RNA sequence: AAUAAA
């Protein structure tokens, strides 16, 4: 089967509650591995928390895990999506692929990635 | 899903 490239060790987070700050998304993640860093931009039309963040840690099997649980989770009674960056340029200019969500999300959603070996 | 504000 098909799959996305090698990018790791990042972590998109959507759909956050007004108080989900970076200290709250350290605590949310580390059960998962070890942070090793972690993103708060802001709107910047308010200069305000836009409702999204990232996060990255020093091992690539971390973020694969919490693809695997704590996407569409549920953070401060609201739920939350997490997946690796899509196919725009991320903080440092690097490349990844289109992340097509219909596929990816089913074999992530099924047991087919623990089947397999 | 993002306009990656340290």
């Amino acid at each position: 089967a098909g799959h996305m490239a090698t990018t790791k060790r990042v972590l998109y987070v959507g759909g956050l509650a007004e108080e989900v700050d970076d200290k709250v998304l350290h605590a949310a993640f580390i059960p998962f591995g070890d942070i090793t860093d972690i993103q708060i931009p802001l709107d910047y039309e308010t200069e305000k928390h836009r409702g999204f963040a990232f996060v990255e840690f020093e091992l690539a099997e971390d973020a694969a895990a919490a693809i695997d649980n704590m996407n569409e989770s549920e953070l401060f009674g609201r739920t939350i999506r997490v997946n690796l960056a899509k196919p725009m340029r991320i903080k440092e200019g690097s490349s990844r692929p289109v992340w097509s969500d219909d596929d990816w999300l089913k074999k992530f959603s099924g047991k087919t990635l623990e089947e397999n070996k």
